[PDB]
Formats: C-alpha cells, structure tokens, sequence
C-alpha cells in the first residue's frame, strides 16, 4: 500500500496565529511528507507491506513504529482543527469531561500541564477505553493510544516544531491556544 | 549545589548563520536558562544537593538528571563552537579519528548520520574512554557521556530548538553546516 500525505480539510492559513501558514507549510508540508515517505520505505519487505495505518501502528516496533506513529498522530491532529469553532464539548463527550474531569476548565488544566510537563518531544493526548472512560496519556516521541487499544480522541503535538517558529520555548502559551482551534464537533465524533 | 549561566565566549550573531543571533537568545538565554534555573530549584532535598556538575549528572536521576544533564550539555555545547574555526583536528585526536574511523571525512559522515537518525530530541556525542577509545553515541533527551564515565568532546543538539528558526525541518542541513563553526582546538583539550 502507499501511504498519502493527507490533504487538509481547511486552507493552509486557516489555523493562523495558533499554528501559522508558514508553521502548516513546514510541520504538514515538509515534516509529514517525511514520516509518510519515511514508512513507505521501511515498510517494503515486511508484515506490514499491505497493512492498513491502524495496524501497523498497533503492531510494528523501531524505524517503523516512529514512522506509522507519527503518520497515524499528524493524520489526527491536523484533521481535528477547524477555524470559526473552539468553545466547549457537548453531547456525550462534554458531559463524560464534566462528569470525569469535574469541568472543561478542569480538564483543559490538567491537560495542558500534561503537555507542558513531558519531556523531550512527544505528544499530549486524551483517549477513551471501550467504555467511555477518558483519560490524558503522554506519549514520548511517537507514541499513540492505540498502541494499548484506547481510542484517540484528541492530541496536542509537543514537538518543538509544532510551534517553535510562533511560540519558541514558550510551550505552555501555545496549549492554551490550541483550544481556540480545537472542533469539538470532529473529536465528540471519535468518541 | 546551585550553578548559574555560562557566558558565551562570542556575539549572539556570531555564529550565523549556522547557529542565528535569535536561537542563541533563546537557545541560551532562555532554554539553558530554563534548565539552570530548575537545576538550582531541584538540588535542595536530596544527595545531589552539593556536587559538581559532572558528579550530579553521572549520580543524579529524574528531574534532576534531566536538568543537570541539559546543563552540562549546553555548556559544552556552546563553549565548542568559535567563529572563524572549523577546518580539521590535530594532534592526539586528530589521529585517533583516522586510526579509529579511517578518515575525519568518514568520521564526519558517521556523526552526521548519528545526528540525523536520532529519533526525537536528543544529542548526537563523540566520546573518549579511559584508554582513548573513541565512539559516536545517540543520547536521547538529556543523556551525556558523562553518565557512562565517558569523556564528553563534542556534541550536536538535535533538539529541535537549537536549529528550528533557521532550517525548519532540515536537520542534516545543519549538522552538515556545523562543522564549520567547531573549535577543534577546544574539542582536542577535551580529549
Ligand atoms: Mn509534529
Ligand atoms: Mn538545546
């Protein structure tokens, strides 16, 4: 299988100041074309050759694992934002916030301090098990919830280059922006 | 223990545009910053408490590893570059690279390459042993030779806020452009 570079749902300056049109022509234009072009490499001459993205992720280790992951974790993040949207959670995954985090103030506390506390690069990400339980998971480098059959709801890259050209060191600014960004309408669907 | 903020040996825009005048602002003026603050906060309550640099990373663990590490890191990393020097190293070391890695261009295509294919953030190394023995080490994260009792010589950031500002997502680009600016004179002290 090839895997795509995936096309965004918005123009590349939709996002702009929070992940800016120059930050979306490197991080998706350079940095993803990478990872993709990465795994489609290493993946020649493996179990994985006609593996679906879920399943290598799921399953693979080393070069390839760090090249699916990050595929898999960009494929979801970029598809997550939306300009005109931000606000708050409703429907079922508002209420399982509420319910499970006490607030969404709560909630967006304790997960920016997730991502502004893991070291090194990595990735922030709130999942849910089989039964709607939510939990924040930080994931080192490439990792994804997946790899331990939880479902990815919603991740705030905390790779330097996800916002280095905007925020430089300042991390934690850059969480609390990415609220703003967020479409509730896109993770609630993925719960 | 409590350490401070080593003083750059030349301009902040001498070393462009390798290293630009902004990421050695932030880069040292916020970044190690950062970590020597966090350094001198974490000392108080343990054993690490009072001992030299050196000592405290090969000694310490967890949040204080990570800081003292950083610290000795950049320290080093900072203090190796000159402008105006690159070329080639001499003497002791400059025969132990052709002895041990065939040729300093060799020896150059293996380091970038450590570089390049670290996974994440981290530092790509080239250390010394008690009996000379060179090698080329991928320290992920905060990790320095020091902590296998290895002689730190000379190190690559690969964190991506040492280079993000000027090449974006081009790394090998900038360990290729690095060499420039190494002071071999200072690296072959080390050894
Ligand atoms: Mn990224
Ligand atoms: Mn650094």
């Amino acid at each position: 299988m090839t895997h795509e570079l995936i096309s965004l749902p918005y123009a590349v300056d939709a996002l702009a100041p929070v992940i800016s049109k120059e930050t979306v022509e490197f991080h998706h234009g350079k940095h993803l074309k990478t990872y993709v072009d990465n795994l489609n490499k290493l993946i020649i001459g493996t179990e994985f050759e006609n593996a679906d993205l879920n399943t290598i992720v799921q399953k693979s280790e080393g070069g390839i694992f760090n090249n699916a992951g990050q595929t898999l974790n960009h494929n979801l993040y970029f598809t997550q934002f939306r300009p005109g949207k931000g606000g708050a959670p409703k429907g079922k995954l508002g209420e399982a916030i509420d319910k499970q985090f006490g607030s969404f103030e709560k909630f967006k506390e304790e997960f920016n301090t997730a991502g502004t506390t893991l070291f090194g690069s990595g990735w922030v990400w709130l999942a849910s098990d089989a039964n709607g339980k939510l939990s924040i998971e930080k994931e080192p480098n490439a990792g994804n919830p997946v790899r331990k059959g939880l479902n990815p709801l919603l991740t705030f890259d905390v790779w330097e280059h996800a916002y280095y050209l905007t925020y430089q060191n300042r991390r934690a600014d850059h969480l609390k922006d990415l609220w703003s960004i967020v479409d509730w309408d896109i993770v609630e669907s993925r719960y």
